[PDB]
């Protein structure tokens, strides 16, 4: 009865961009931020917590769920999002970048690995990774695809992008000759090129001509640099259709996010909040804190003293200091709740601004208190 | 407007009982399964899942407080109740077997220790360890104790009994002294003797003639087998005050809970459904299983088919069997709910069949389906 994939957008402010898009398993707000839930698991949280804190949409890591516990044995076990109690929509990477950086024989037809678990021969080709997030099930398919080498030549850049566009080619072919998979799922294409923008245009233009339900800012964040990451966003995000999402993929940071929203991105999704939960950084709105310094260890201020989550309403500073000192898996918990809810929170205040027409006014206030520590 | 602490049997079945302790910050039914919460957590769980579990009072290991955050940095931020989220009732131990266990010159007047996260020297005493677990706020209060080494001479045992019968002197005298504690928590004494009838009787003796709240079995499960902790418990329970609660320290296994209300037991703490859970290990009806073997790999019934608790609604074996492979935060957390859910579910129908005078029977249906795996 729901659309397969429908992205209406509501409101515009200079760049910036907010609406929904419709799926059979959801709605999702944007711009919007996906949880990273890499082996069928947002670490260290429960779905229903995980959704809890806003989120509309989660990411599936390919490459990892392939190797474990295999892309087969998923959906004999009904699917990923019966596997994993998440009944949402997800989008899949194709793997195509993992298994560059975390596994290797490329060719043409795709890329032969040695898996970092046990070494154990794989895999991974336009038509395998579309495969793959079939049986997985996933809402959102990435196209396969290769990260532009950085730094590189411009002809290494080149050839690396043209070969990403045939993959992005044959990924089209491969999905559309699913039917099921076709008319369930969504299919987004990545833009290559490096920081090059006439290799920019030629890889726009060439996903353009192949037609995508939405278009990826791919090879970014891979140690250009915040100023450089939007020089390439100034001039990369105007070549892609208007009309359908923008994705930025593994970003970021809470400011790289809000000036990614000013250069016309819709769909963001990082490691950070997660790992960096974890490891024992927390992100307020007076910048991130590392809570396992001495300063907090008396604080009974909760992380963040305007934040709507769950852990601010309930527990110290304090108390989380000590819990992720001591290793303990609740301070786990709830630094990812809470920074999963400060991420949400923060693409909630960005869809209102933008709505209401003060993006502006919001990015400038935002920048000038989470910069002032 | 609560009672201090009023303990009510409601029904027996031989030497089982089944009641209530009424205190100042809730019930607790009895027989009572009490979650060990080391470091002023139960392991990967949030204190509102440990109450949706069932369990009415849960455990602080004072040794493990005293030295990380410390006691009187617990106090100075409100006690450990709001410290950790958890407003019902906490029983502490005294740490008198972590000290020798964990860790030491031992006297008269307690014993020198140095700790094991950095070697800082410390000391525990009867008055120190009341007074620790004042600053923590703990509603049942443990006597300073030394566990009869095991094996050991009857003259070591008798010795060592001995001593801890005067340092359950001085820990009654502590508490009384302190008017805030007398007047809002409550004080149990421990039995030592180690596996010497006389001696446990002499223990006894000496704790009714001092007086305490209730009374522990102390020095058992130390190495000496079920066969054997049981013999012990024959003769060792019916020696203490029988309109009192009687508490088994660091037991056990779902059949030694058993065997032990068979035997008079009211009270059980144990580390087991929280660590063998991380460690993979999951309670059964049918008996313990490791969800981590192969065979449940695609397994697609819950970790037990007739459980009540919240993982066993939404999630299978195969996606937990996942999880703990993988080392993911949420395996733990699945594995220990399910685990002290289904600790607790035991108790209820402890608690259910002696009240309805049929615990006989449950108690032999519950070992010919447990050991028949
Ligand atoms: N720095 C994260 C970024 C790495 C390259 C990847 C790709 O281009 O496939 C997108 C995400
Ligand atoms: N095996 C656990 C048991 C160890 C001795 C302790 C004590 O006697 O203080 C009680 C618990
Ligand atoms: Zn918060
Ligand atoms: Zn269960």
């Amino acid at each position: 009865d729901r659309p397969r994939f429908s992205f209406s957008i509501a409101a515009r402010e200079g760049k910036a961009r907010t609406g929904t898009i419709e799926m059979k398993r959801g709605v999702i707000r944007t711009p919007a931020f996906m949880p990273v839930g890499t082996a069928a698991t947002v670490k260290a949280l429960k779905p229903e917590t995980v959704r809890a804190t806003g989120a509309d949409i989660i990411l599936g890591n390919t490459y990892h769920l392939m190797l474990r516990p295999g892309a087969e044995r998923i959906a004999k076990l009904g699917g990923l999002h019966s596997f994993m109690g998440w009944d949402r929509p997800i989008l899949t990477d194709s793997g195509g970048y993992q298994v560059m950086s975390l596994s290797t024989k490329q060719s043409e037809e795709g890329v032969t690995f040695k898996s970092h678990l046990d070494g154990s021969r794989h895999m991974l080709s336009p038509e395998r990774s579309i495969e793959i997030q079939h049986l997985l099930g996933s809402d959102i398919v990435m196209a396969f695809d290769e990260c532009t080498p950085y730094p590189a030549t411009p002809s290494r850049a080149a050839s690396s992008m043209e070969r990403s566009m045939r993959w992005a080619k044959r990924s089209r072919d491969a999905f559309d000759s699913r039917k099921e998979q076709a008319e369930n799922a969504a299919l987004f294409g990545i833009q290559q090129g490096s920081v090059f923008e006439n290799l920019r245009q030629q890889s726009a233009d060439a996903l353009a001509e192949i037609g995508f339900d939405g278009y990826a800012v791919g090879g970014l964040a891979v140690g250009e640099g915040q100023d450089e990451m939007f020089r390439v966003l100034d001039f990369s995000v105007p070549m892609l259709p208007d009309d359908k999402p923008h994705y930025l993929m593994g970003v970021g940071k809470p400011d790289d996010i809000v000036g990614a929203v000013e250069r016309g991105i819709d769909m963001f999704d990082c490691v950070l909040p997660t790992r960096s939960g974890r490891n024992g950084q927390a992100f307020t709105w007076d910048g991130p804190i590392n809570i396992r310094n001495a300063r907090f260890s008396e604080d009974l201020k909760p992380l963040d003293s305007e934040c709507h989550c769950a852990v601010c309403q309930k527990w110290s500073r304090a108390y989380i200091h000590h819990l992720i000192r001591a290793g303990e898996i609740l301070g786990a918990m709830l630094m990812t709740e809470h920074n999963i809810a400060f991420y949400q929170q923060l693409m909630q205040k960005i869809r209102d601004s933008i709505s209401e027409g003060r993006f502006s006014q919001f990015a400038q206030d935002f920048r000038a208190r989470y910069f002032a520590r």
